[PDB]
């Protein structure tokens, strides 16, 4: 399923990810949009054999079993197809676990180049909050 923009805000402010360590709201937007167009079904392989999952595109390399990263950790004890689901529960709980680790959302390339330094707010504004 893909969100729209306002209906993802919300979504992740239900989930408590506003200002998750120091982190606001737009940046969760911002980072969802850039990794996945919004989309929970999106995954892309990298060449270490690994594959990113998700709306939020969380890693299999360190993060979550797919029975085919050989070597792979599974940091969040999660199977990866939990991160494709249409509810966004698991990609949530999994990118908090990343967050306080942490290397707070430097770890998201697409946010790092497109929304670190920007005006993130601009993806919640509008929206019904
Ligand atoms: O997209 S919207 O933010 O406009 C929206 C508002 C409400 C909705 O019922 C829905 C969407 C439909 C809907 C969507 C989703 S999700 O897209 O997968 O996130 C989930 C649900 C849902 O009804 C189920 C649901 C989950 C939760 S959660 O455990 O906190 O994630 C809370 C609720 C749910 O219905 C209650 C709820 C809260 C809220 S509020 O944003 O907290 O005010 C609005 C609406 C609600 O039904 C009222
Ligand atoms: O990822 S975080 O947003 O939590 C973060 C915040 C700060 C940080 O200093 C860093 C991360 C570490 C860091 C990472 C990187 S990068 O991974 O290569 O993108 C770069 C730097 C850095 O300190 C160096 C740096 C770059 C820039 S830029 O011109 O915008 O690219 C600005 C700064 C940097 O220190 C200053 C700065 C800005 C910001 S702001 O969020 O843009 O306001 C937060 C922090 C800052 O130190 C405070």
């Amino acid at each position: 399923k893909v969100f729209g923009r306002c209906e993802l805000a919300a979504a992740m402010k239900r989930h408590g990810l506003d200002n998750y360590r120091g982190y606001s709201l737009g940046n969760w937007v911002c980072a969802a949009k850039f990794e996945s167009n919004f989309n929970t079904q999106a995954t892309n392989r990298n060449t270490d054999g690994s594959t990113d999952y998700g709306i939020l595109q969380i890693n299999s390399r360190w993060w979550c079993n797919d029975g085919r990263t050989p070597g792979s950790r599974n940091l969040c004890n999660i199977p990866c197809s939990a991160l494709l689901s249409s509810d966004i529960t698991a990609s949530v709980n999994c990118a908090k676990k990343i967050v306080s680790d942490g290397n707070g959302m430097n770890a998201w390339v697409a946010w790092r180049n497109r929304c670190k330094g920007t005006d993130v707010q601009a993806w919640i504004r509008g929206c019904r909050l």
